[PDB]
């Protein structure tokens, strides 16, 4: 259950607290192209990093996460 955003793969998790988005990264923390969206969805054993203002090692991460949350309303 991953979608494409800014050429990145994002998933969503929730509970009784809130909905958080997480991005799929390779073992170097480089996000995985949308050109591999099919394998990621079939073989879902990938590194995932939750959206967080404090995570700094992915450029434009805050913008891609905002987009992901937006796309849950303005589809
Ligand atoms: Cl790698
Ligand atoms: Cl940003
Ligand atoms: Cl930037």
């Amino acid at each position: 259950n991953f979608i494409c955003v800014d050429d990145r793969l994002f998933s969503y998790n929730f509970t009784t607290s809130g909905i958080k988005a997480k991005v799929a990264v390779d073992n170097k923390n480089v996000p995985i192209p949308c050109s591999k969206i099919n394998e990621v969805n079939n073989n879902k054993d990938v590194d995932t990093l939750y959206c967080d203002k404090d995570r700094d090692d992915i450029p434009g991460f805050a913008r891609s996460c905002y987009r992901a949350y937006s796309d849950l309303f303005f589809t």
